[PDB]
């Protein structure tokens, strides 16, 4: 196995996959590393094997249709997978824990967002449609746009959006359009 985190990218108490050479800490995967389950498969292994299961499943799909599907147990995987996806990036960082607003000439959002309380939300069962977790996704990068204004800051969340982006369209299977 790997002798650092797939996530953080940092030493320390790692958990192993069983059936690929990837280590995690316990609270870098997502859902948090399972308390006994020998062997453990990580989420790579686990969303790896939805696919092969049914290989249709990697045919296009539209985002409207993604959007409105039921938080079942493989659409909730998928959002843990894609929220993981996220904090793979380390720019992260920036979005990670709960932000605060004080920059004269600009107001904080209305809807603070960030992505410990998107995890949280999972954890909790908390979305009902993969919709409720890609809107509070978007949000957070929404919400930094429009507070950074014209500050050179703003690329962080154009940065680090288009690494939602790209992994929705994959692990959601979106058809690829120019
Ligand atoms: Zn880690
Ligand atoms: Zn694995
Ligand atoms: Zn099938």
């Amino acid at each position: 196995n790997s002798n650092i985190c797939e996530v953080c990218n940092k030493w320390g108490r790692l958990f192993c996959c069983d059936t690929c050479p990837r280590s995690f800490h316990e609270h870098c995967h997502i859902p948090s590393v399972e308390a006994n389950k020998n062997p453990w498969s990580c989420i790579f292994c686990r969303i790896k094997t939805i696919q092969e299961r049914c290989p249709e499943s990697q045919s296009g799909h539209q985002e409207s249709e993604v959007l409105m599907r039921q938080m079942l147990p493989e659409e909730q995987l998928k959002c843990e997978f894609l929220l993981l996806k996220v904090y793979c990036d380390s720019k992260s960082c920036f979005f990670a824990s709960e932000p605060y607003y004080n920059r004269e000439g600009s107001q904080g959002p209305q809807k603070p967002m960030w992505l410990n309380k998107v995890k949280t939300s999972l954890n909790e069962q908390m979305y009902t449609r993969v919709e409720g977790f890609v809107q509070d996704m978007r949000l957070i990068f929404h919400n930094h746009k429009e507070f950074y204004r014209e500050d050179k800051f703003t690329r962080l969340g154009i940065q680090v959006q288009d690494i939602f982006e790209k992994n929705f369209r994959n692990i959601f299977a979106i058809q690829e359009t120019s």
